[PDB]
Order: structure tokens, then C-alpha cells, then sequence
């Protein structure tokens, strides 16, 4: 009430303590801070990584394009939100400073992970881009039906840096904006699951043939392997749910399962083929999440896991223990 915080903004302060940490609680945080859990999580990031000094960002200009940005996702959509995107923004930056990947990624690349983890779901309607596509709609006419999705969260995401006092990179120069832009794209485009064996591909590829120089850092020489890793980074995070506490994990089953089954009776009101996991009539919850790990989660984070070795081992730990956990409920 002028100096220092209400009780509310402490108890939210002492939640952002855990911000360096896996399992955050980020629902608590959402709760706590009014749903700013991107807006909040944002702000402690970039201070905690001198964002704001190191790229001439204004305070108020950050502030006012994260409240900006956290209103252009859909508080009536279950999973793709801003909580949603506040965890892969924190999940990100967890990842970040893992001890294989110290001093590897220079600050403009730091800057683009987080960026574009905070952006990579913007205006998400809920809805999946074939079902954008078989509706006819416009996104997908603007998009000619590829990558409708992540490309509209792209465009939305830079589009609102125009708003008022809402440029937080007014003062880069020219060539830090067209890097930054260039990561940020490629990092996003990556997260239409439809790249995900050619991007898991890659990352075994690179698997194969990593090379470590002086501490026991990754060495990466060129672009193409930089972005590759930050790709895989924000993807891992993107899919990051399953190797959560479970107590976490459930809430965004819950999440998930509440969106796909309300774009299944859409579909079925619609006369629609319904879409795989989307028949709240036809579910079976325990098995799904089960494939979903073997097929897509498990193979990506091991994956992950060998790049890094061996810090990723209480990740893929929780993962294997979640797997379990749902293979015992199963009917
Ligand atoms: C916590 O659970 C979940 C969390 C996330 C997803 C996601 N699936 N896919 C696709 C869906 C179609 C099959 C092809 C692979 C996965 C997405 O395109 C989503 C958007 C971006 C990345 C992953 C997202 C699914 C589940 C589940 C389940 C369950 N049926 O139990
Ligand atoms: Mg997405
Ligand atoms: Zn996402």
C-alpha cells in the first residue's frame, strides 16, 4: 500500500523463488497473480537473466507487451492459455541452464528461446489446424493449411510488439532484430508436431556425433546445430507435462483431454469425422497417455537426456515413474 507488498504479491513472491526449478507450481501462480502467470514468470526471467540491461528493454515497455501478449491467449480455452505458456516459457528456461549447455548460447539466442516459448501458443482457438483446415477457415485459407497454427502465433506474437509502448526490441540494432526474428521462427514452426520425427531425427543424429571441448559443455559451430538444439529445447518443453510431478502432470491431462473432448463435440455436432483422443464417448485416458509417452515423450526425452548426460536423468526418472503409475491404472 505504497513501499512494499500487499500479502498476496509475497505469498506470490516466495511461489517465484521455485522459478529456477522443475515442477514449479505455476497454477498456484496463476492463481496468486491474478492469471499473470506469464506476465509474472516473464518479468522474474528477465531480470534474473539481466534481460532488461542487457537489451536496452524498458521496464514498462516489457511489462505493458507481456500483459499485452498474456490477453491474446484464450482464458476459455483448458489447455493451449497462458498458464500453458508460462510453463513452457519457465520449462524453457529450466532447460536452459542445464550444466551441459553452460555458456554455450550466447544471450541474443537466450533472449529468442524464451521468446518464443512465450509466444508459441498465441490466439490459440482451441482447436486443431486439420480442424481449421476441414472447416474452411480463414486462418487456414491465410496459411494455405500449413502450419496454420504455429504461423498464426508467430505473426500475432510480433504483430502486438506494435501496440502501444508494447516494442520491448526498440533498441536493438537492426541485425540483433533480424537473428532474434530468424530464431524465433524457426523455434516456433518447430512446435507443429508435425516436424517431430524429422526434428527427433536430427537430435539423434547429432546424438551420434557430439563433440565437447574444454568443460564437458556441447560444442556447436554453426547455425543449423544451435537452432536444432533450441528447437528440440522448446519442443521438449512444449511436451514437458509427463515428466512433471504428477500432481502437475493430472492437471494438464485434465486440461488436454477437456479441449480435444470439446473439439470432438464440435465435430460431432458438426457431423465430423471425430478426431484421434477427441470422442469423450469412445476415451480411454490411462491408455493415451501411456502411447502418448511411448510413441512421442519417452522416445524425445531420452533422446534429450543423451545430449545432456546426465542431467536430464531426474526428468526421465519422473517420466518413467509417471508411465508406470498410469500403465498400473490401467482397466
Ligand atoms: C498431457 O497430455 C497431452 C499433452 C499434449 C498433447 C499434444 N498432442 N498433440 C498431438 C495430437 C495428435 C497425435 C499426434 C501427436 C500429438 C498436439 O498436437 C498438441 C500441440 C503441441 C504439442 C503437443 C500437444 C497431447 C496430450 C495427450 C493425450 C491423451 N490423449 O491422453
Ligand atoms: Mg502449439
Ligand atoms: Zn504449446
Amino acid at each position: 500500500r505504497f513501499g512494499v507488498k500487499t500479502e498476496q504479491e509475497d505469498v506470490l513472491a516466495k511461489e517465484l523463488e521455485d522459478v529456477n526449478k522443475w515442477g514449479l507450481h505455476v497454477f498456484r501462480i496463476a492463481e496468486l497473480s491474478g492469471n499473470r502467470p506469464l506476465t509474472v514468470i516473464m518479468h522474474t526471467i528477465f531480470q534474473e537473466r539481466d534481460l532488461l540491461k542487457t537489451f536496452k528493454i524498458p521496464v514498462d515497455t516489457l511489462i505493458t507487451y507481456l500483459m499485452t501478449l498474456e490477453d491474446h491467449y484464450h482464458a476459455d480455452v483448458a489447455y493451449h492459455n497462458n498458464i500453458h505458456a508460462a510453463d513452457v516459457v519457465q520449462s524453457t528456461h529450466v532447460l536452459l541452464s542445464t550444466p551441459a549447455l553452460e555458456a554455450v548460447f550466447t544471450d541474443l539466442e537466450i533472449l529468442a528461446a524464451i521468446f518464443a516459448s512465450a509466444i508459441h501458443d498465441v490466439d490459440h482457438p482451441g482447436v486443431s489446424n486439420q480442424f481449421l483446415i476441414n472447416t474452411n477457415s480463414e486462418l487456414a485459407l491465410m496459411y494455405n493449411d500449413s502450419s496454420v497454427l504455429e504461423n498464426h502465433h508467430l505473426a500475432v506474437g510480433f504483430k502486438l510488439l506494435q501496440e502501444e509502448n508494447c516494442d520491448i526490441f526498440q533498441n536493438l540494432t537492426k541485425k540483433q532484430r533480424q537473428s532474434l526474428r530468424k530464431m524465433v521462427i524457426d523455434i516456433v514452426l518447430a512446435t507443429d508436431m508435425s516436424k517431430h520425427m524429422n526434428l527427433l531425427a536430427d537430435l539423434k543424429t547429432m546424438v551420434e556425433t557430439k563433440k565437447v571441448t574444454s568443460s564437458g559443455v556441447l560444442l556447436l559451430d554453426n547455425y543449423s546445430d544451435r537452432i536444432q538444439v533450441l528447437q528440440n529445447m522448446v519442443h521438449c518443453a512444449d511436451l514437458s507435462n509427463p515428466t512433471k510431478p504428477l500432481q502437475l502432470y493430472r492437471q494438464w491431462t485434465d486440461r488436454i483431454m477437456e479441449e480435444f473432448f470439446r473439439q470432438g463435440d464440435r465435430e460431432r455436432e458438426r457431423g465430423m469425422e471425430i478426431s484421434p483422443m477427441c470422442d469423450k464417448h469412445n476415451a480411454s485416458v490411462e491408455k493415451s497417455q501411456v502411447g502418448f509417452i511411448d510413441y512421442i515423450v519417452h522416445p524425445l526425452w531420452e533422446t534429450w537426456a543423451d545430449l545432456v548426460h546426465p542431467d536430464a536423468q531426474d526428468i526421465l526418472d519422473t517420466l518413467e515413474d509417471n508411465r508406470e503409475w498410469y500403465q498400473s491404472t490401467i482397466p
